[PDB]
């Protein structure tokens, strides 16, 4: 139920506009991720079907401890906090990318994005 919805709020944007620093600064604000400033956050683009499918054999393999890694590659955008303060205004540097993603699934739905793969 709610955790999947929460996943989409935090990590899904179907048809993003641009994907530059200002894109991150705005979407991080819209999705309620700036109080306090989330240090790093990645959005997956495209359709939802392909993301849920990572939870099945259709588009995923088991990964590490109870995670799943997608077979297909996704357009993504990683927003990384810069500046000193933990509180707003939150300034973000955007990094667009294209590769597979790691999630945790529950009852066939993604409920966690593993952010470790988008650092550095």
């Amino acid at each position: 139920n709610s955790r999947y919805t929460h996943f989409l709020t935090q990590h899904y944007d179907a048809k993003p506009q641009g994907r530059d620093d200002r894109y991150c600064e705005s979407i991080m604000r819209r999705r309620g991720l700036t109080s306090p400033c989330k240090d790093i956050n990645t959005f997956i683009h495209g359709n939802k079907r392909s993301i849920k499918a990572i939870c099945e054999n259709k588009n995923g393999n088991p990964h590490r401890e109870n995670l799943r890694i997608s077979k297909s590659s996704f357009q993504v955008t990683t927003c990384k906090l810069h500046g000193g303060s933990p509180w707003p205004p939150c300034q973000y540097r955007a990094t667009a990318g294209f590769r597979n993603v790691v999630v945790a699934c529950e009852n066939g739905l993604p409920i966690h994005l593993d952010q470790s793969i988008f650092r550095r």
